[PDB]
């Protein structure tokens, strides 16, 4: 676990460029899922699948759903600066 | 939200090609985060990125590392048992 942040720039459609998993029932933590191709998540290079999400804006995300979570980055505009984890995985 | 299994037949380095995040403190719950291109995995369609693993050959992983996890789909040649959770993720 070594933990960071980044800011990101949305684009012109107000998107970072990434999916968001997680923040279920059972499974409190928040996952960057994918990083699409050619959006600001993926030119920026910081995080990736796998990496988890603790903050956005300097608020934590403690208990809240992944539509919560997509909420809190809507409503920030122009930049998002985003609170993660990188993690390892075990390939198989 | 919709759970299934998946038999996959093992590769000759004993493989399936998929990784496994969150069987952490505080992340109970366990991922699928990459399908490696030309792997088993990613040939049979089934699973993607960000779907939930929750038990192996009729165990379940609850409560176990990802380490464990991994360990648990290497013991088993020729074929494994994949169960899992078929999950949505809310893009930004």
């Amino acid at each position: 676990t070594v933990p960071g942040k980044v800011t990101l720039q949305k684009d012109a459609q107000n998107l970072i460029g990434i999916s968001i998993g997680g923040g279920a029932q059972y499974c409190p933590c928040l996952y960057i899922v994918q990083v699409f191709d050619n959006t600001p998540a993926a030119l920026d290079g910081t995080v990736a699948a796998g990496d988890e999400i603790t903050g956005v804006n300097g608020r934590s995300i403690k208990g809240k759903t992944k539509v919560e979570v997509a909420k809190m980055i809507q409503e920030v505009k122009g930049e998002v600066t985003i609170h993660y984890n990188k993690l390892q995985q075990s390939a198989v």
